[PDB]
């Protein structure tokens, strides 16, 4: 059995909270509360010859809570920056906390990025390819996902796991 801290970073009303309750509880909350104090949830998945427990840190994304989130992110294994692709300044957003993360984080920490809320893509703003390719050049695990139809969620997760 292995066991990762992880951690959720981004804009506020990107998807964080609905995509660790999606993983976590099967949940999704059309209507879900601004994350005011981060909260935290665990899951474990099953892999080809090991258990992975995930202890997650869901963080605020409003910008007055930016000095909490390196609480957060010490010592994290992984690190998933959620955007919401009808939102370019998200994505901008997420890039910058990407940077944090390569600067302040551990050296070692796997980061994933989510383009989130895949199932809006009639209302796109951030091109698929363009995103792949800033996650390639940045050393980035990236997927498309939906906590509302679950798209890629259990996927990203266990993309993670795997490079635990
Ligand atoms: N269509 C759609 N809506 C989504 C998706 N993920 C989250 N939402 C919606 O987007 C809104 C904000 O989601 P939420 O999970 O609270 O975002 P957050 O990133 O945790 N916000 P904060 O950082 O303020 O806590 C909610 O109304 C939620 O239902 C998705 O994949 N698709
Ligand atoms: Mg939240």
């Amino acid at each position: 059995i292995c066991q990762f801290k992880l951690v959720l970073l981004g804009e506020s009303e990107v998807g964080k909270s609905s995509l660790v309750l999606r993983f976590v509880k099967g949940q999704f909350h059309e209507f879900q509360e601004s994350t005011i104090g981060a909260a935290f949830l665990t899951q474990t998945v099953c892999l080809d010859d090991t258990t992975v427990k995930f202890e997650i840190w869901d963080t605020a994304g409003q910008e007055r809570y930016h000095s909490l989130a390196p609480m957060y992110y010490r010592g994290a294994q992984a690190a998933i920056v959620v955007y919401d692709i009808t939102n370019e300044e998200s994505f901008a957003r997420a890039k910058n906390w990407v940077k944090e993360l390569q600067r302040q984080a551990s050296p070692n920490i796997v980061i994933a990025l989510s383009g989130n809320k895949a199932d809006l893509a009639n209302k796109r703003a951030v091109d698929f390819q363009e995103a792949q390719s800033y996650a390639d050049d940045n050393s980035l695990l990236f997927m498309e996902t939906s906590a509302k139809t679950s798209m890629n969620v259990n996927e990203i997760f266990m993309a993670i796991a795997k490079k635990l």
